[PDB]
């Protein structure tokens, strides 16, 4: 799979052979290359790419005048995506903070078919995450990891194949609602605790009721006692750090008009 | 028009016992109180037994 993108050569090659031998105890260090188990090399000689696949591990020789040399790490790499602003299918504004893991699958395509594989891959992960979550309600986003991952993978594989890249994971490390929505969306949790509080409060009413009845039966034998309790309530209330408005009301004067 | 059928069903059940609609009113007030700039004016009818 190739990427989508002579007599005078021997003279330059011979000149380079001679020059490097003339400079041998210095230039041999530039000629020699060592590629580790987990690396691959892409080599051009007079602009043509050396026949076959990417060069494997071991010891290799190049002439720096006529040859160009690119070295590719084949290991998995992880990148912490910058945070994004997203809209859910139900139209909720959320900000998410992603992470992507990816690996070079074909070293030749990664070098010769795309200008910058890393930037292409990292941007593609952002736009793919933006799209998929726009097809889900907020509740589905929290519950449907496996389905969401499956949807992204097919999208990513179709695009990254030509770049020689395999994306292995995309995941989310933070999700935030804007502050104006936070209590409104929490209604279900708030209601459950209020429901249990109501049961506790009603039990308190029942426990206190007997003493109030006993107090009432004494008070009603001289009914003006309730007005004395009323006036003491006003004195207690006035002491709190709040505004109190009081209206003395001469009812017998009003009774006259 | 789309919402009307469910409201009719809810109304028919609620109206079979008199206090039910009043409970719905009070729950609404509790929901209102959480929003900003919501002033509530609350009468307390009291009897001094004269
Ligand atoms: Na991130």
């Amino acid at each position: 799979r190739l990427p989508d993108s002579g007599p005078c050569g021997w003279i330059l090659v011979a000149f380079s052979f001679l020059f490097t031998v003339i400079t041998f105890p210095i230039s041999i260090w530039m000629c020699i290359k060592i590629i580790k188990e987990y690396e691959r090399a892409i080599i051009f000689r007079l602009g043509r790419i050396l026949q076959g696949g990417a060069k494997g591990p071991g010891l290799f020789f190049i002439l720096p005048c006529t040859d160009s040399f690119i070295k590719v790490d084949m290991r998995t790499i992880s990148f912490d995506i910058p945070p994004q602003e997203i809209l859910t299918k139900d139209s909720v504004t959320i900000s998410v903070d992603g992470v992507v893991y990816y690996r070079v699958q074909n070293a030749t395509l990664a070098v010769a078919n795309i200008t910058n594989a890393d930037s292409a891959t990292r941007l593609l992960a952002q736009t793919t995450l933006r799209n998929v979550l726009g097809t889900k309600n907020l509740s589905q986003i929290l519950s449907d990891r496996e389905e969401i991952a499956h949807n992204m993978q097919s999208t990513l594989d179709d695009a990254t194949d030509a770049w020689g890249i395999k994306v292995e994971r995309v995941e989310i490390k933070d999700v935030k609602l804007p502050v104006q929505l936070q209590r409104a969306m929490a209604a279900e949790a708030e209601a459950s605790r209020e429901a249990r509080a109501k049961v506790i409060a009603a039990e308190g009413e029942m426990n206190a009721s007997r003493a109030l009845k006993e107090a009432s039966m004494v008070i009603t034998e001289s009914p003006a006692a309730l007005q004395l309790r009323y006036l003491q309530t006003l004195t207690t209330i006035a002491a709190e750090k709040n505004s109190t408005i009081v209206f003395p009301l001469p009812i017998d004067m009003l009774q006259g008009i």
